[PDB]
């Protein structure tokens, strides 16, 4: 296909300062930091992600992340070439959407939930245009820049095992398509609508494939109207080509986001509010968010 003319930016270790540790998982460590390029008078808040095999895996992710550019996808700002290479990306100050829905349940209204669905579908449809199959879309892999702006991340599995988020063809035949990402999208929506419930909780992964073959699906979340659950059910159909396209998901959730109380029934949804760029939210003097630092 077309040549990938994306720029791989190499950043000097001296150009950024690590503030604290955000977390540690089954990969390494995520740090919070500040990238202060050369003599540019800017401070960009960043996240820093840190044997030969380990470096191959991380450089494969750098490649995918450097090749995307969308408001609803996390892009690579650059890499740092230390003993083990570090991925430098935009700091998403509110962490992952999964923990966010769990921690802020009492202030999350229908407007926020339906807008997140549109934004996730937008990022996903962009990955589809760029011919990338995510293979790991889940609420844990959606980051929160602000409560009103979310982005898809974790390109470690992205191609040109999370059993409970996979399409039955993926579990059984290792078949991955944009239509199998649509299944993962349905599960992600379910995670949001339940305010972060674990899908098929208590059920071991070995039984999932068989549960799906019989025709069992995730239950209707209490806040979901038949209109919203119908969309989730459509994402979990056996015939992959029967599932909605992401471009249809943008349309469907957009219509709903225009009249959110008609599609999600939440007690107190209206008098609920989350941090906006009015006070608190944000030396703070020369800090510029990566979305405004264009080069
Ligand atoms: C308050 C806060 C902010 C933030 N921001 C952040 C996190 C990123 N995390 C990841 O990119 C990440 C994900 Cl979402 C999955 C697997 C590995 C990584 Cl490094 C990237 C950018 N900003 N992350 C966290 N906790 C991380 C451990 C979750 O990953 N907490």
């Amino acid at each position: 296909e077309a040549p990938n003319q994306a720029l791989l930016r190499i950043l000097k270790e001296t150009e950024f300062k690590k503030i604290k540790v955000l977390g540690s998982g089954a990969f390494g460590t995520v740090y919070k930091g500040l990238w202060i390029p050369e003599g540019e008078k800017v401070k960009i808040p960043v996240a820093i992600k840190e044997s030969p095999k380990a470096n191959k895996e991380i450089l494969d992710e750098a490649y995918v992340m450097a090749s995307v550019d969308n408001p609803h996808v996390c892009r690579l700002l650059g890499i740092c070439l230390t003993s083990t290479v570090q991925l430098i990306m935009q700091l998403m100050p509110f962490g992952c959407l999964l923990d966010y829905v769990r921690e802020h349940k009492d202030n999350i209204g229908s407007q926020y939930l339906l807008n997140w669905c549109v934004q996730i579908a937008k990022g996903m449809n962009y990955l589809e245009d760029r011919r990338l199959v995510h293979r790991d879309l889940a609420a844990r892999n959606v980051l929160v820049k602000t409560p009103q702006h979310v982005k898809i991340t974790d390109f470690g599995r992205a191609k040109l095992v999370p059993i409970k988020w996979m399409a039955l063809e993926s579990i059984l035949h290792r078949i991955y398509t944009h239509q199998s990402d649509v299944w993962s999208y349905g599960v992600t929506v379910w995670e949001l609508m339940t305010f972060g419930s674990k899908p098929y909780d208590g059920i071991p992964a070995s039984e999932i494939s068989s549960i799906l073959e019989k025709g069992e699906r995730l239950p209707q979340p209490p806040i979901c109207t038949i209109d919203v659950y119908m969309i989730m059910v459509k994402c979990w159909m056996i015939d992959a080509d029967s599932r909605p396209k992401f471009r249809e998901l943008i349309i469907e959730f957009s219509k709903m986001a225009r009249d959110p109380q008609r599609y999600l029934v939440i007690q107190g949804d209206e008098r609920m509010h989350l941090p906006s760029p009015t006070d608190s939210n944000f030396d703070m003097d020369d800090v510029v968010d990566a979305d405004e630092y264009l080069i």
